[PDB]
């Protein structure tokens, strides 16, 4: 397969639906290249159980954790890495209020080369046990020859993205990680990098980021088809931010609307959002735990309930984790019997204007309060007009992409309500025999 888009292995569902599934062991391991130094892009992080998943081999060489907590929580992570003299540590700035450090990644530096893997896994063991988590694995970079002269870009200019990205960092240990990058071949790499930053955004630099990198990427490179307006847009996330009194103040008015662009020229097309159930995560192989990690508070909810008719439960027969919550997210084009797809992204972004950006100042800015970061199949960087959707993910011409939910998504029943994770739930107990009392 071209793509190179794994899930994370689950522990509870057949051998079949792991075989070509991805643990953090295996991403780590030797067979993946000589380890000499190591970046870890993420939110939350468990370093006693983190270094264990790098081969025994590799523990003392160094790693760089690139968080971004403050004050207590900082101290708390500093403290988690002490014992260990290997591992170094870059707090990203978020000079924005109600701003994350989101982003998950790594940057594998080997004897034989550099990989790039963009994925949605906080390092922490709940993350990778028994979750729906999504991993974009770069090839192996080759280093360029000193004395070379070579730019080392791919046609969707991802080394020249990735540097823009760990620029915006202003960071000392990043500018060490884009001389690496600069060293390297990255010109075989097929996927378009979207990232999100903190910041203000006008002119030039509206289209670096966030929603309107999205929207930029499929002007230039989607074509519109004849029905478009038929072709739905799905969004599949872990948690919702605060959007608005109703769908027309930025759901529906520059999100959808940046979602929707195809090609160069100037809605009814549907949305949908998947997003679980309570039912979801009560019969899920974590039980109601699993709603830990997807943090859709009732204080945002209450304020917009006009959001929760666009919600389809959790499925993924297709994988065998419709019982595996998502922590991954996705947002994809498919086409109007879901048999095609005009695009796919898998990112950390869920659906929030801190993630995505919201307009500012009469539409000329686009402001974004995090740090996200994606990755975009498009068509046309493979040669091709769209997409065949992978009928079972796991099956058996490679140039069908592996969906790894079920298609059409299937509308919360009148007794399903979205997940929100701090109100109890004491009708019905969990597959652990509990019930959830926040
Ligand atoms: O901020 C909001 O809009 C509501 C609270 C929230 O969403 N918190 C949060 C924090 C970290 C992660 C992560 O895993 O990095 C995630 C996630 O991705 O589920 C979610």
């Amino acid at each position: 397969n071209p793509f190179q888009f794994y899930l994370t292995r689950v522990s509870g569902v057949k051998p079949k639906y792991n075989s070509g599934a991805l643990h953090i062991k295996d991403i780590l391991s030797p067979l993946f290249g000589t380890l000499v130094s190591s970046a870890q892009f993420n939110y939350c992080f468990d370093v006693d159980w983190l270094v264990k998943q790098y081969p025994p081999e590799f523990r003392k060489k160094p790693i760089l954790l690139v968080h971004g907590d403050k004050r207590e929580a900082k101290a708390h992570l500093h403290a988690q890495a002490k014992p260990y003299e290997n591992i170094s540590l870059c707090q990203a700035k978020l000079d924005i209020a109600f701003g994350t450090h989101h982003t998950k990644m790594m940057l594998l530096l080997y004897e034989e080369g550099l990989r790039v893997v963009i994925h949605t896994s906080n390092l922490i063991h709940a993350d990778w046990h028994q979750k729906t988590q999504g991993i974009w694995l770069s090839p192996l970079y080759p280093r360029i020859a000193d004395g070379t002269h070579k730019s080392g870009e791919s046609p969707t200019h991802f080394k020249a993205d990735l540097i823009s990205y760990l620029m915006a960092y202003n960071a000392p240990s990043l500018k060490e990680w884009i001389d690496v990058i600069h060293k390297h071949d990255l010109s075989e790499t097929n996927v378009y990098l979207i990232g999100s930053t903190p910041g203000r955004f006008q002119g030039s630099q509206k289209d670096n980021w966030g929603h309107f990198r999205l929207k930029k990427l499929l002007k230039d490179h989607a074509s519109s088809m004849p029905n478009a307006e038929s072709w739905p847009v799905v969004g599949q996330f872990s948690s919702v931010g605060s959007l608005g009194a109703d769908e027309s103040k930025w759901l529906c008015s520059e999100f959808k609307e940046s979602m929707l662009t195809l090609g160069k020229e100037s809605s009814s097309v549907p949305l949908y959002l998947i997003y679980p159930s309570v039912e979801n995560v009560r019969t899920s192989l974590e039980g109601y735990p699993a709603g830990g990690s997807l943090p859709y508070s009732i204080q945002t909810a209450e304020k917009q309930n006009w959001l929760h008719s666009y919600f389809h439960k959790w499925s993924a027969e297709t994988s065998g984790r419709s019982n595996a919550m998502p922590h991954i997210k996705t947002y994809m084009r498919p086409s109007p019997d879901f048999s095609k797809i005009a695009w796919f992204l898998v990112t950390s972004a869920n659906l929030s204007k801190a993630a995505w950006g919201a307009l500012e100042k009469n539409g000329t800015q686009l402001m974004i309060r995090s740090y996200e970061l994606g990755v975009l199949f498009l068509p046309s960087a493979f040669g091709l007009d769209s997409f065949k959707v992978k009928q079972k993910f796991f099956a058996g011409p490679m140039a069908t992409f592996p969906v790894p939910y079920d298609l059409p998504p299937e509308l919360y029943g009148s007794k399903d309500r979205p997940w929100i994770w701090n109100i109890p739930y004491v009708k019905a107990p969990d597959t652990h025999g509990n019930m959830w009392v926040p």
